[PDB]
RNA sequence: ACCGGCCCUCCGUGGGCUGCGCGCGAGUGUGCCUGUUUGGACCCGAAAGGUGGUGAACUAUGCCUGAACAAGGUGAAGCCCGGGGAAACCCCGGUGGAGGCCUGUAGCGAUGCUGACGUGCAAAUCGCUCGUACGAUUUGGGUAUCGGAGCGAAAGACUCAUCGAACCACCUAGUAGCUGGUUCACGUCGAAGUUUCCCUCAGGAUAGCUGGUGCUUGUCAAGAAGUAUUGUGCGGU
RNA sequence: UGCAGAUCUUGGUUGGCGUAGCAAAGAUCUAACGGAAUAUUUUUAAAUGCAACGUUGGAUACUGGAGCGGGGAAGGAUUUCGUGCCAACGGCACUCGUACACGAGUUGUUCGGUCACUGAGCACAACGUUACACCGUUUUGUUAGGAAAGUGAAGGUGCUCUGAAAAGGGGCAACAGAGAACCUGGGAU
RNA sequence: CCCAACUGCAGACCGUACUCAUCACCGCAUCAGGUCCCCAAGCAUCGAAUGCUCUGGUACAUAGAGAAAGGUACACUCAGGGAAGUCGGCAAAAUAGAUGCGUAAGUUCGCAAGAAGCAUUGGCUCUGAGGGCAAAAAUUGCCAACUCAGAACUGCUUACGGCGGGGAAUCCAACUGUAUAAUUAAAACAUAGGUUUGUGAUGCAUCCAAGUGGUGUAUGUCGCAAACUGAUUUCUGCCCAGUGCUCUGUGUCAACGUGACGAGAUUCACCGACGCGCGGGUAAACGGCGGGAGUAACUAUGACUCUCUUAAGGUAGCCAAAUGCCUCGUCUUCCAAUUAGAGACGCGCAUGAAUGGAUUAAUGAGAUUCCCUCUGUCCCGAGUUACUAUCUAGCGAAACGACAGUCAAGGGAACGGACUUGAAGGGCUAAGCGGGGAAAGAAGACCCUGUUGAGUUUGACUCCAGUCUGGCUCUGUGCGGCGACUUACGUUGCUUCACUUAUCGAAUGAAGAGACCAAUGGUUGUUUUGCGCAGUCUUCGGGCUGUGCGCCGUCUAGGCUGACGCGUGCGGAACUACUGCGCCAAACGGGGUGGUUCUCCGGAGUCUUGUUUCGAGACAUCUGCCAGAUGGGGAGUUUGGCUGGGGCGGCAUAUCUGUUACACGACAACGCAGGUGUCCUAAGGCGAGCUCAGUGGGAACAGAAAUCUCACGUGGAACACAAGCGUAAAUGCUUGCUUGAUUAACGAUUUCCAGUACGAAUCGAGACUGCGAAAGCAAGGCCAGCGAUCCUUUGCGAAGAACAGGAAAUAUGAACAAAUCAUACCAGAGGUGUCAGAAUAAUUACCACAGGGAUAACUGGCUUGUGGCGGCCAAGCGUUCAUAGCGACGUCGCUUUUUGAUCCUUCGAUGUCGGCUCUUCCUAACCUAGCGCCGCAGAAGACGCUAAGGGUUGGAUUGUUCACCCACUGACAGGGAACGUGAGCUGGGUUUAGACCGUCGUGAGACAGGUUGGUUUUACCCUACUUGGCUGGAGAUUG
RNA sequence: CUGUGGAAAUGCGAAACACUUGCCAGGUGACCCAUCCAUCCUCCCACGGUGAGCUUUCUUUUCACCAUAAUCCACUUGGGCCUCUCGACUUCUCGCGUUACUCGGAGCGGGGGCUCAAGAUUGAAAAAUGCAGCUCACCCUACGUACUGUUGUGAGUUCGGCGCAUUAAAGCAAAAACCUGGGGUGUU
RNA sequence: GCCCGGAGUCCGGGCACCA
C-alpha cells in the first residue's frame, strides 16, 4: 500500500500553520522581582485582532524596570477591557477584571482565565474565546490549589502561578450556523491545510484501511486499539464505548 | 583352496555368508573423435528482482508579492414622507443597492451532432451548439513537498507525449521444460510415438527399436528357425 | 572456414506512380519600367515562343482599435542596415527573402540593474549525530554549555591617555513589493 | 573650526541592434495548437454583442479552364399531410427586441415568473411636459441637452444584424462548486447541518538511521487530532449470543534471581509481569432482526387459539421502486391498437430506519412518459449555390507487395487463382463501385497451459518495524517496619517517611536565592582564636568519643509596651476614585586623604560549608542490554493432479475379487457389480469325538415357531469381513492341553518387473518347544489389510577365564592416564493416504508475459437423439359406413429452417445480436391460371394434381428474432445464400475502465440479477459489375 | 533682547531659530470596494482663417490643421480647527446637511479668522520653437533667401475627495532610509 | 508433549512443535 494521509501530515511539509499575518505569541509579561514583592501598572493601548484566532488581543505598555525604556506586551484580552484602562500585576495588586494576581490571593469562588500550569510558564490555560476556571479551595499547608478546568476536569497548581480576573473576550461564536461552504473556507485560510475532509470509504484500499468494497462500507469494526501501529490507527481510537449518548455524560479525558 | 570381515554348532581335516579380494601382473604419458557436467555455452527473445543517481518548465497542492473581470434584469436591510388606530402596532409611495442571485461579452471550460478530419492543419485539432461568468473566480514571477515515495473537493487521477509503482546507468549476454533460425557433395545403413518411475500429463530418467567398433569361430553349420510332422501335456471362448 | 528465408542487421534499388493529392483565414485587374527569361519560324497580321516574376501610378477589395496597428517580459542571439547575388532552400513561382556573400551598426551623473531594503524562504559558521557528512538544527526576537562587541559618551594632555553605555556570529533571496536627482526641439542616421 | 549666497573642477561599472509570433519562442517544420503586460477612433445600438468605415497595415496562403456521378458546408427552398420516420423528435424547423395589460398549482413565503396569454411598433408634419444664468421680481431678457407623452395625414411585398420555444408528470442528487489531459461530467466527490471517539502538555496524533532532532503547536477544550452520515421538515424501533474495543482481584506464560544432588558439565525445586482466561460496559462499533397447524350463521379470509424455536424474531414507514425470480404480475387511466408511462394492491426470491427511513419548494448540458407549436425525420423525393472530385501547368508521397489474378461441380486439412472433368476467354484501356482477394493494421486482450509474474486482501506459512510489559544498570544520604540465613550477633530481600548531589521537566537577555530572626551547624584558619570536664587509647609528640563556654555572627521599613529595654514583622518611601491614556536615564549632596583640583567611602545594608531560579527526585517522563506478548502497518513465498475445454462434481491418485478379455500368458475407457487403512491370547497350534442347512412321523401346558426322540439328508450350512476357489470319520462344530504369532548363521525363489526397491507369498538348513501311542503337523488367522535418505528413540556387546589380542575379551574421541559424556557397527519403533515419500490461503472488470487451434466461446463439416415434414396396416370416430374427412396400438422414412453430441480447420485475429437497403435461388402452394374429388343443391369450404411466371402491406408496445393487438387486402406462405449483407450504414442490446441497488463474502471482491454513461479506422492495387473509347485479326498475327 | 509675533487656531528664514547616530518617544515609508463628484487626456458640438474636394441642379457646404515639456515666482471647491454670538431642542415636539445608509451642551447654526488638499489666474522659460501656405517673387543648383496664418450645464475618463476604509467565524505585509519632538549641550 | 484443575481415568483449559 502507500502512506495514509494522517501519518504524511507528521512531515509538515504543506500542512504547517499559515502565520504571515500574526502578530506573535500572547503571554503575560515576565514574572520578575518586582511581580514578587509589590505590582506594576500598565496601560492598555489597543485591542486588535489575529487572523486564525476568535479571542482578541490587547497591547499593554509598561516601564522598564530596571532601563530608561518602554517595554510593549500582547496578551489575551478579557471582557469588559477597553482602551485607556489601568492594568496591576503583582501580590498587592487588588481584586479587579484584568488584574493579574497569584493564584493563593483569590478568594475561593472568583472566576479566572490565563491561569499558568508552572510558575512561570506565562499562561497555558482557559485561553479560547469564553472560557473561564473557578477557583475551588487553597491548601495552607502544602500552598497548593485546586481549579476545574473548561472541560469539567479538576487540577492542583502550585499557589505561585498567576491568573487574570475574569473571562475571556469574544464568547458565542459557535453559536452562529456557517450556512455556506464558502465562509468555512475563509475560516481554515488563517490556520492551515486541513479543509476539505474527504472520507475513508471513498477512498480506495491501496490508501486507506476502509477504502475499497463493490458497496461503500468498512468490513470491520473501527474501534481500534492503542497499541496499533500508525497506518492502521483510524476510526475511534480506544474508545471505551460507542452510540448514541443517553443521560448524563462523562468526564472526558484520563 | 587362500586374505580381510560378520557369524553358527553336537567344537571338527564342521558348517554359511560377505569384499570395487587373490587365483604368474597391465599400467602409464601423450594425440584425436564421440558422449556426460559446469560455465554466456549453437544464435536471437519476457512479464519481473536489486544498487546508486536525475527530475514539480507538463501537471497536483500550500505560501510571498503583483494583475484582471463590457452591457442589462430582479430589487434584501437601513432612511424619508404620508395615512389608520385607544393602544399595541398596521398600510401605501419613494429612496437605497444586498446576493457562493438571473440574461449575457472577454476570460475559464467541454454537453450534442455519436458532424468534419481520421497515412490530419494536429502522436487529440477544426465548425456550429452548449456550462459558468463578484467568486469555493481567472492569471504572471518567486518559493516549498517526490519514487514503495510525493500530491489529491478521490477518477488509482497527476508527478516533462512515460504511472495499479517515473526517468538514467549498472548487476545483465538475468532465466525460459516455450516460439523462430541453424550455410558444400556423393556413398553404406536406417527408426519410434510403446514399458516402469517422477508435483509427472507441451519435459525427463529407464528398457525396446538403430548406427559404429568389434571379439571368438565356422564354412555344410555349434546354444539356428514368427514354418511343418510324430509323440506327449494345458484350456472353458 | 562455405547461406535463401531467423516479423534477421547495415546500405542500395524498387512496382504502386507522374498516382493520392498540394481545397479553413473572401481577390485581384490594368499601363509603363526592370529582367537572359521576347514580338525567338526559311522549311502579312491569327491559325508555329506558351506560361510565370519585382517596382511605380491608377482601380477594386480586406483587417475594422479584444487589428495581418505601436511598444516590453520569458525564450531566441545578428534574424537589424547597405551593396551584390539565384547553385541549394522558402512542398507552385521568384528578378523577391528572416536564403547566400562582403562590409557596417547598439554612445547615459539623472533610463533598468548595482552601490543600498526586507518577504515566502535558503544554508556558511558553531554544535550534535553518523562505520562514513554527501545528515540534522539555523525568524514564535533570531546561532552556538555560549568568553563571537576591536565600536567609543562625558573628562585629562597637546594643537594625545582613561573609560560610560550598547544581549542575541557572517551572508543570500523581488529587472511587476520598498527606493529612484531630466525635460522638450532637431536638417542628429 | 561652523554656515548662507554664489563660483571652479570632476561625476565610476554592466545592459541598449532586432523579434515577441497565421514566419523570429515551444510543438522534428515558415505546423488552423499553446504563450504574461500597456495604449484603443466614427455611425447604428442597452453595447468591448454584431454590421460597415477615416488613420495605421495588407492583397501572403499553388494556380488556370470549367454546370458528370458521389461528397463536405461556419448554404438554401419546397405542393398536400404533419413524427406515420427512429431505440429515442437525433438533426432541422420553431420562439425572440421594447412598451401596455395579465399571470396557475405548489411553497421553506424568499420564490415559482420572462409562468401561461392578448395588443402596439414604419414614414411625415405638428403639440405638451421635464432647466440654468442675469438683472430694481408669480417679472423681463439670454441660453444648453435629449428624454417621455400625445394628434392629423400617409404606407406595407410583415422585409438588415442581434435576440428565451412552452406546458403536465415520475426517478435521483438539497442548492453554487469539483472531477477520469486523449472514448465515461453522472445519481460519483465536496458542502453547510447531525453524531461519535481520544486528549489538561513529562499530553493525544505523529515524522525519523541518529542527537538536548521534527509537525498539528505563533496552539490550550468555543482547542487540536481521528471516524461516520450528508440541507431544511418529521423521525431514527428491538438485539451485547459472534467479532472487535474497553474497565476490575488468581489458573497459565519468558528471561533474570534464590536454593539443592553431584567431582563438574548436566539436572531438579521455588519465585516470576503485561497478555490470555474468568467478571462488568458498549450498536450514530462491524453487523443481525423465524417456522408449522386449527378457527366466525353461503363461500372466502382469519380478529382468536395451539405448537417448535431465537441474542432478538423487521416496529414507524415505503414498493413489481435505479431493489420482484416467477413476470409482459393483477385492476384503473392514457391510444384505433401499449412487454412503455402514471395511479392503486402487497406472505416483499432478496424493502426498511445516520450499513439512515419517509417527504420535499428552488436548482440540473442528469434518466423516463405525454401534450401544444413546428417542421424534408418520413409518404417520396425535386431544384439551386460555394469548395472538391473531373481536365490542364508546376510539384509530388505512403500503405501494401511469395508468385499471380474468369467460372461450375468434384474430391481435398470437411468453404480453390493453381489440382480432375466441363464451360468461357482478341489486345490496350478512362471514370466509378465496394461482391470476392477467408484484403490492411497488432506474435488474440476472451478461453486454456507453464512447477512465469505483478497490483490488492485476510482466520494462509515464515518473519520485521512500532506499542506495551518484566529483569539488571544508571543510583546517592538517614531513621524505622516486615521476613530470610547460621548458632541474641552479623549480612541480606522487599518496603513507610524525611532529604539532595546524580538525573528529568520548565522559564529567563541565567536580573535581586538563602541568612542575619541562630542549630540534634563548624571551629586547620589569608597574613596566627580557641578553652575546660568525663571516659578511653598512645610511637610520650598528642589523639578519639560525649559533653559544656567563647568565636564564625550582623543590620532594617513599619506596628505595640515600659531616648534607650522588650515583644510582632521580615527587606518595606506607591494620587484618589466608581471604569477611561502626563514626565522620569548619562547623580545631587556628605565624609577621609592629597594640592575651592585629584582620588577612596557612603548615598545604593552586610555574609556565602559555593548550587541561575522554580518543580519533581533516586522514582521514571531517563541511558544501555537481555526477555515476553501484540503486531497485513510492512517484507518474502505458496495457494495439488486426472479430466470428452476449464470450474463444481467424482477418484478411475496406493491397492483386492468376478466380468468386459476373443478356451496359454498379456490387454483400454470418468466401462459394469462390489471391497480395503480394520478385527482376534483366541477367531493362533495340535489330538480326539461328532455332523451341518433342511424335511417328514411322534410327546402336558406348547400353538407356524421352546424342548425330547427316530429316519432321510453330496453339503443346498459354516469357515470375522467383499467375491471367487476349496473342504464331510474335514479346512466345519464341541472339547482337552498349550504359546511355532519365538529365534531362525545376509540360503534360494515367485508375483509387479527395468527382470530395481517396497508389500505379500513359496521351498530349505540350525536352536528350543507344543500336541500326539505314533507317522506327522505347526515358526499366525491361505490368497487385500501398508511405507525410503536424514533425524529421534529402544534392545544386544552379563560376571569371570587368557604373560597376550590368539577359535574365544565390541571400537573411537589422534601427546598420555581416572571417572562421566558423546559417537560408530547390527535388529526394531515414531511417516510421509499426492501412498518410489515438497513444509503452503484468497482476489483481479486495473491487469501482464511465453505459448497453444495439443483446448472452449461464431461459420463450415460428419450425425439426427430432440425439433420439423411424410408414408404403410387398420381397432375405432363419422344418424348406418374402416379409408368424404380423420385415425389409436405399432412400424418404415425424409430434411438440416431448432437444440444437443463431437473437436477436423482458424488463437503472429476470418469484426460476434437486431434493424435499414438490395439482388437472387428453393418448394413442403397463402393469392393469381387450369383441373379431380366430397358427408359438393346454391353460397362459402375440406382434400389432392400440373405449376415457383407474378404478388405477398400500414401501425401501437419491446434492443429484440420471437410475441401480441388495431386496420387494409386477392393474399397479407414458409425458407436459403459464411445463422446473405459493419473498408454499406446504425450502435438500442451484449462484453472493459466510472457509479448506485439487492443477495453472497470477515475482506479484496462476485452474480448467465436490475440500472445509468461510455472513440465504429484505411481502397489510388487485381478481379467482378456499370458506363466510356483506341485497335489488330481465318495457318485466329506465320505458308 | 538672547530666537521671535498673535488673546487663540498658529505665523516669521542670508548666514546662532547652532548641535543631538550618548539616550528616549512618535510619524512618513504603509497597504480597503462600491455608489457620487470627477483630473491629465479623448470624442462631439459652437466660433472662423489657411489649403484642398464637389458643383447639369442643390449645399452661408464637406475634409485636414489650428500646439506649449520639465523647472521656478506671486481667486474658487472640500476637509480640520480657533474666536465671538454673556452659546441652540425654555415652550406636544429644534436646527444644519447628503443621491445615499446621520450629526449637535463631550458645543448645532450664524459673522470673522487659522490651516491642509485639489485646482484657477499672473509671470520667467517661450516663440528665438512647431505646424501649414506662398514658393511662374527673386533667385540659380544653393537642404537658398523674403513673406502670410496660428464656447460648452455636452458625452467618456480612478489622478484626487478616500479613511479606524467592503462581505467578514475573511478585518488587508515588513524593513532600510528619512522627518519632528522630550530631555540635554550651546549664545548674552 | 508440559503445567494444571475437575472426574487407575476422562474432560476443560493456557503453553510447545526438524523423521
Ligand atoms: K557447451
Ligand atoms: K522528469
Ligand atoms: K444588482
Ligand atoms: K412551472
Ligand atoms: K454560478
Ligand atoms: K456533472
Ligand atoms: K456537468
Ligand atoms: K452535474
Ligand atoms: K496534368
Ligand atoms: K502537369
Ligand atoms: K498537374
Ligand atoms: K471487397
Ligand atoms: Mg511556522
Ligand atoms: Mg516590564
Ligand atoms: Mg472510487
Ligand atoms: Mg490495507
Ligand atoms: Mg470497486
Ligand atoms: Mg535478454
Ligand atoms: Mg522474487
Ligand atoms: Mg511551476
Ligand atoms: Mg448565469
Ligand atoms: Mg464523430
Ligand atoms: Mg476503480
Ligand atoms: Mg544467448
Ligand atoms: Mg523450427
Ligand atoms: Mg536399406
Ligand atoms: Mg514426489
Ligand atoms: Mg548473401
Ligand atoms: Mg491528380
Ligand atoms: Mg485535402
Ligand atoms: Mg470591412
Ligand atoms: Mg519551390
Ligand atoms: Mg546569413
Ligand atoms: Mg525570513
Ligand atoms: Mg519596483
Ligand atoms: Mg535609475
Ligand atoms: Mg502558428
Ligand atoms: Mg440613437
Ligand atoms: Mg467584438
Ligand atoms: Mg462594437
Ligand atoms: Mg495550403
Ligand atoms: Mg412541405
Ligand atoms: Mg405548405
Ligand atoms: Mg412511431
Ligand atoms: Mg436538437
Ligand atoms: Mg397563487
Ligand atoms: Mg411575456
Ligand atoms: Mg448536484
Ligand atoms: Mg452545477
Ligand atoms: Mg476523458
Ligand atoms: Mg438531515
Ligand atoms: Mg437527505
Ligand atoms: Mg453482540
Ligand atoms: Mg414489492
Ligand atoms: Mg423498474
Ligand atoms: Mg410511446
Ligand atoms: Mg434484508
Ligand atoms: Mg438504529
Ligand atoms: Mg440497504
Ligand atoms: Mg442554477
Ligand atoms: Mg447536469
Ligand atoms: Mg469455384
Ligand atoms: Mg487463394
Ligand atoms: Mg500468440
Ligand atoms: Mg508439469
Ligand atoms: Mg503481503
Ligand atoms: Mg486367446
Ligand atoms: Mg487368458
Ligand atoms: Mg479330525
Ligand atoms: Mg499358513
Ligand atoms: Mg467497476
Ligand atoms: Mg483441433
Ligand atoms: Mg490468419
Ligand atoms: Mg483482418
Ligand atoms: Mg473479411
Ligand atoms: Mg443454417
Ligand atoms: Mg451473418
Ligand atoms: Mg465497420
Ligand atoms: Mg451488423
Ligand atoms: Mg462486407
Ligand atoms: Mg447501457
Ligand atoms: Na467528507
Ligand atoms: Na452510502
Ligand atoms: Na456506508
Ligand atoms: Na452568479
Ligand atoms: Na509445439
Ligand atoms: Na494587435
Ligand atoms: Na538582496
Ligand atoms: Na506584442
Ligand atoms: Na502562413
Ligand atoms: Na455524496
Ligand atoms: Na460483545
Ligand atoms: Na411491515
Ligand atoms: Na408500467
Ligand atoms: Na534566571
Ligand atoms: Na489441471
Ligand atoms: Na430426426
Ligand atoms: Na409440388
Amino acid at each position: 500500500g502507500k502512506t495514509v494521509l494522517t501519518c504524511r501530515k507528521g512531515n509538515g511539509s504543506v500542512y504547517q500553520v499559515h502565520g504571515h499575518k500574526r502578530l506573535g505569541p500572547a503571554k503575560l509579561r515576565i514574572l520578575d522581582y518586582a511581580e514578587r514583592h509589590g505590582f506594576m501598572r500598565g496601560v492598555v493601548k489597543a485591542i486588535e485582532h489575529e487572523p486564525g484566532r476568535g479571542a482578541p488581543l490587547a497591547r499593554v505598555e509598561f516601564r522598564h524596570p530596571y532601563k530608561y525604556r518602554r517595554v510593549k506586551e500582547l496578551m489575551v484580552a478579557p471582557e469588559g477591557m477597553f482602551t485607556g484602562q489601568s492594568m496591576l500585576c503583582g501580590v498587592k495588586a487588588p481584586l479587579a477584571i484584568g488584574n493579574v494576581l497569584p493564584l493563593g490571593q483569590i478568594t475561593e469562588g472568583c472566576i479566572v482565565c490565563n491561569v499558568e500550569a508552572k510558575v512561570g510558564d506565562r499562561g497555558t490555560l482557559a485561553r479560547a474565546s469564553g472560557d473561564y476556571c473557578i477557583i475551588i479551595s487553597h491548601n495552607t499547608e502544602t500552598g497548593r490549589t485546586r481549579l476545574k478546568l473548561p472541560s469539567g476536569q479538576k487540577k492542583t497548581v502550585p499557589s505561585s502561578c498567576r491568573a487574570m480576573i475574569g473571562i475571556v473576550a469574544g464568547g458565542g461564536r459557535i453559536e452562529k450556523p456557517v450556512l455556506k461552504a464558502g465562509n468555512s473556507f475563509y475560516r481554515f485560510r488563517g490556520k492551515r491545510n486541513c479543509w476539505p475532509k474527504v472520507r475513508g470509504v471513498a477512498r480506495n484500499p491501496v490508501e486507506h484501511p476502509h477504502g475499497g468494497g463493490n458497496h461503500q462500507h468498512i468490513g470491520h469494526p473501527s474501534t481500534v486499539s492503542r497499541h496499533a501501529p500508525p497506518g492502521q490507527k483510524v476510526g475511534l481510537i480506544a474508545a471505551r464505548r460507542t452510540g448514541r449518548i443517553r443521560g448524563s455524560r462523562a468526564v472526558r479525558g484520563a
